[PDB]
């Protein structure tokens, strides 16, 4: 009956130590690839794999913690985006009473570009999602992103 639970939040908290679990403190593609299990199959990493090494190839396909927070901070917007996404609810979600499915989401992602994989969302939304029915909405948008 309860959709929001503390357990769900703990997942993100635990994942924090999961990345460094490999060693004392290090962020590498191997660590990220591990998360693939919780997501079953998230190409998002496959395509990015090259992107990570490219920008990370400055010294090694690994990123230090001091830079990890900065990178995630800029890449991921704080929870304050909730208000910003609020305006996007009407435009992003025309139906309003309805939610965007994975199939419809793909069409939107296509218009954006093709830098990332096309399957990332199709499979990521399939496993990582408890419902498995794939659905995106304003309420979920806030939980989707959380830099802090
Ligand atoms: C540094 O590159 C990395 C960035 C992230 C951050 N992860 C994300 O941004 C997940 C992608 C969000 C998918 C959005 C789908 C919408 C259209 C519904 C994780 C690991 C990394 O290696
Ligand atoms: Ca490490
Ligand atoms: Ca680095
Ligand atoms: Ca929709
Ligand atoms: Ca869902």
């Amino acid at each position: 009956a309860d959709q929001l639970t503390e357990e769900q939040i703990a997942e993100f908290k635990e994942a924090f130590s999961l990345f460094d679990k490999d060693g004392d403190g290090t962020i590498t593609t191997k660590e990220l690839g591990t998360v693939m299990r919780s997501l079953g199959q998230n190409p998002t990493e496959a395509e990015l794999q090259d992107m990570i090494n490219e920008v990370d190839a400055d010294g090694n396909g690994t990123i230090d913690f001091p830079e990890f927070l900065t990178m995630m901070a800029r890449k991921m917007k704080d929870t304050d985006s909730e208000e910003e996404i609020r305006e996007a609810f009407r435009v992003f979600d025309k139906d309003g009473n309805g939610y965007i499915s994975a199939a419809e989401l793909r069409h939107v992602m296509t218009n954006l570009g093709e830098k990332l994989t096309d399957e990332e969302v199709d499979e990521m939304i399939r496993e990582a999602d408890i419902d498995g029915d794939g659905q995106v909405n304003y309420e979920e948008f806030v939980q989707m992103m959380t830099a802090k």
